[PDB]
């Protein structure tokens, strides 16, 4: 069934951020709840049905790890992608109630994010293009999917940044990059989310005891261009969790693990046979079911 603007009624905005606006909206043929991403764009009725026509595939990107989609139109000078709602909304709203992410909590979403690379990359020859915990949703039901990927080519260029990057260091430095540089966001995702913030620059030692000015542009990018990557702190993580993420943060990105190896890396492996109460752990920190 074809989605258009008048078959909508919005409920409430899930939120916003940088070039686009979300609702969580009613369809009201079909009776579901969506949530309703609205993309501003000045552009030329040719290349409109061009992302229209690029968005698409979406209706073939089914996986438990990748948010299911409605469907994509065009508005009013917005470009409409409807999805499914996340009722857990996304990680980084949930690490703002939890303080700090529990390794075994990130152990499930490390699986969920690899997996979710891995079918787009398998299925489909896409890479994600922005990994970072807001791009990274849940619900009640437990499921961690993966949202945002760049499956429109032509939408990514009509939109061609922020006061933290989660871009790889070859990303920053120009154009030499691909699969792997989605591997460095993970790495610097999952750690903030293990620490409480945004890891760079990493914590002093008071800092850390205390746990356990906001940088400028430039400092901030050359710091993760040209200063070592970040770390976990030790004691606090399992030395496989260390391991884990010092392999996504390496600089040199053929050097830095990619999916093949990370799906079979200790932390994972450990991860996989650990019993973990995700849906439990997640409503009781956001205060749902
Ligand atoms: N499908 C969804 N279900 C529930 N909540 C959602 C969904 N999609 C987006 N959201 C919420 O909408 C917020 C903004 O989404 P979005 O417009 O993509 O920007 P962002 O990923 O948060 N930051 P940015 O990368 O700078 O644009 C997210 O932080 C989520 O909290
Ligand atoms: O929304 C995005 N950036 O976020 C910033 C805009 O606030 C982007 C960017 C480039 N893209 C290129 N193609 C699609 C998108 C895309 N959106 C998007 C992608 C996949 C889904 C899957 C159905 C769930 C939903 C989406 F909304
Ligand atoms: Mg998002």
């Amino acid at each position: 069934m074809e989605l258009k603007d008048d078959d909508f009624e919005k409920i409430s905005e899930l939120g916003a951020g940088n070039g686009g606006v979300v609702f969580k909206v009613s369809h009201k043929p079909s009776g579901l709840v969506m949530a309703r991403k609205l993309i501003h764009l000045e552009i030329k009725p040719a290349i409109r049905n061009q992302i229209i026509r690029e968005l698409q595939v979406l209706h073939e990107c089914n996986s438990p790890y990748i948010v299911g989609f409605y469907g994509a139109f065009y508005s009013d000078g917005e470009i409409s992608i409807c999805m499914e709602h996340m009722d857990g909304g996304s990680l980084d709203q949930v690490l703002k109630k939890a303080g700090r992410i529990p390794e075994q909590i990130l152990g499930k979403v490390s699986i969920a994010v690899i997996k979710g690379l891995t079918y787009l990359r398998e299925k489909h020859k896409i890479m994600h293009r922005d990994v970072k915990p807001s791009n990274i949703l849940v619900n009640s039901r437990g499921e961690i999917k993966l949202c945002d990927f760049g499956v429109s080519g032509q939408l990514i260029d009509s939109m061609a940044v922020g006061t933290r990057s989660y871009m790889s260091p070859e990303r920053l430095q120009g154009t030499h990059y691909s699969v792997q540089s989605d591997i460095w966001s993970m790495g610097l995702s999952l750690v903030e989310m293990a620490v409480g913030r945004y890891p760079i620059p990493p914590p002093d030692a008071k800092e850390l005891e205390l746990m356990f000015p906001p940088m400028a542009i430039f400092e901030l990018l050359d710091y993760i261009v040209n200063e070592p990557p970040p770390k976990l702190p030790s004691g606090v993580f399992s030395l496989e969790f260390q391991d884990f993420v010092n392999k996504c943060l390496i600089k040199n990105p053929a050097e830095r693990a990619d999916l093949k190896q990370l799906m079979v890396h200790a932390f994972i492996k450990r991860s996989d046979a650990e019993e973990v109460d995700f849906a439990g752990w997640l409503c009781s920190t956001i205060g749902l079911n």
